[PDB]
């Protein structure tokens, strides 16, 4: 179930990409 794989990365990226692409 890859979907789980992304959930782990998406969460890591989400927080990281959230602070890098700050508008």
């Amino acid at each position: 179930l890859l979907g789980d794989f992304f959930r782990k990365s998406k969460e890591k990226i989400g927080k990281e990409f959230k602070r890098i692409v700050q508008r």
